[PDB]
RNA sequence: GGUUCUCCCCGAAAGCUAUUUAGGUAGCGCCUCGUGAAUUCAUCUCCGGGGGUAGAGCACUGUUUCGGCAAGGGGGUCAUC
């Protein structure tokens, strides 16, 4: 299928179009092919009547697509709501990594301007 | 501006329209003289009408207050935006 998340890429290798799986990226393609004792010579454009079952089956084994981008995204209110740090850095768009916001930090606080 | 004898009858208008016209003039309106015509015309009563003014009203068009108060809110305090 093109299973949870509209879109499966073809035209090229197993693993890559894999990695175009919103949840699932370099090493977790690579893994599910292994899991499911297959190759990534071919490319997903083949499709094998295999690989259709475990497309469905490994990725629903991990946090993925709207149910990851769910918890993730209840998190930063979690926090936000009982006056942490992580928090309020949040809806300053302020980093939580100590980074240089003497200088740096344009991708916190948007570009130069 | 002035415009000269007499008696008798009826008797206006200062409105409208147009005008290189607005103190002019023409037509009409209104007067007069004559000739036709009509229970024509006029009034009044009775009978039938359409009316949007006066008055009144506040649905509508706007405008005004005052209670409440569906919604908005300016404004303050607080948070995460």
């Amino acid at each position: 299928a093109r299973i949870a998340g509209i879109n499966i890429p073809d035209h090229k290798h197993a693993v890559i179009a894999l990695t175009s799986i919103y949840g699932v990226g370099k090493t977790r393609s690579k893994a599910i092919l292994a899991a499911a004792g297959i190759a990534e010579d071919v490319k997903i454009s083949e499709l094998s009547e295999g690989q259709i079952d475990t497309l469905r089956d490994e990725v629903a084994k991990f946090v993925v697509e709207g149910d990851l981008r769910r918890e993730i995204s209840m998190s930063i209110k979690r926090l936000m709501d009982l006056g942490c740090y992580r928090g309020l850095r949040h809806r300053r768009g302020l980093p939580v990594r100590g980074q240089r916001t003497k200088t740096n930090a344009r991708t916190r606080k948007g570009p130069r301007k």
